[PDB]
């Protein structure tokens, strides 16, 4: 059915039509804490900010302010956290937010460097014997382990809390082979690389919400998120064919501005769930 209309909508060439639609359709929630002064330089870019309501908070008392939003899909029982690249000050407050939220995960679908920029920081360390220290938020990350494939990388990761010498395990998926114009042309990989993120457990409601990011964190996070909660409910309604990746992307941007930041982001959001589903 979703194949069915996925064809007429290429047939038609609709694509940047209905992307416009979601557009103007879009939730509009203050972002006023993000557009504090103070808070400049925690943004990495100026025109993607997390909504008041669903923006995560660290639990300091000095700025609690991070550049991260809180998705809760309700029907399809997951939770994601969507943040931009960590920048070189914000990294502690990254790994501050990934502590205090219980996260087992951190879903990275960029390259530090694209498009010949920087695009985030390096905030995990690439040497087992080189371990890293956020004296500001009093953090210690050591490199466990690297499994380095063609299209991804797993990482596991210790994270430790100085003040109380508490340890967790956690571990960094790394999609490395995102094409540096547009979209791929196959969801082959990507959808291995969601699967691989789903077998690892970090999903679990047992654990926090599992962190996303791109360099913005609203277009590549946006088609991981997309793609995994409608799998999701294709899994669970007992009509598969209700599921409307529009609807579903509208819900998902309640939550942060600016989910899936082009017309082939969208088609290749389409194009991950058809073929998530016939595979699952
Ligand atoms: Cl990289
Ligand atoms: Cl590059
Ligand atoms: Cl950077
Ligand atoms: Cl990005
Ligand atoms: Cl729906
Ligand atoms: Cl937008």
């Amino acid at each position: 059915e979703m194949e069915k209309e996925f064809e007429q909508i290429d047939k038609s060439g609709s694509w940047a039509a209905i992307y416009q639609d979601i557009r103007h359709e879009a939730s509009d929630f203050p972002c006023r804490v993000a557009k504090l002064p103070k808070n400049k330089n925690r943004n990495r870019y100026r025109d993607v900010s997390p909504f008041d309501h669903s923006r995560i908070k660290l639990h300091q008392e000095d700025n609690d302010y991070i550049n991260a939003s809180l998705i809760k899909m309700e029907e399809a029982q997951r939770s994601y956290i969507l943040t931009q690249g960590p920048l070189p000050n914000t990294c502690g407050h990254f790994w501050e937010m990934v502590w205090e939220q219980k996260s087992r995960g951190v879903v990275m679908l960029n390259r530090v460097m694209e498009k010949g920029s920087l695009k985030c920081a390096q905030y995990w360390p690439q040497k087992e014997e080189k371990e890293m220290i956020f004296e500001d938020t009093n953090l210690k990350l050591t490199l466990i382990s690297e499994d380095i494939k063609s299209a991804a990388t797993v990482r596991q990761l210790e994270l430790e809390n100085l003040t109380t010498q508490e340890t967790r395990e956690i571990l960094h998926f790394h999609y490395t082979t995102w094409p540096d114009f547009g979209v791929p042309e196959s969801p082959a990989s990507f959808l291995n690389f969601l699967f691989k993120v789903r077998e690892s457990g970090s999903l679990s409601p047992e654990h926090g919400p599992v962190v996303v990011h791109c360099s913005a964190g609203i277009g590549r996070s946006g088609t991981f998120c997309l793609a995994d909660t409608c799998l999701l409910l294709m899994d669970k309604r007992k009509d598969p064919s209700s599921v409307d990746i529009k609807k579903v992307l509208l819900e998902m941007r309640k939550f942060r501005m600016g989910l899936i930041q082009t017309a082939d982001q969208l088609r290749f959001s389409y194009l991950a769930v058809i073929e998530g589903a016939k595979f699952i």
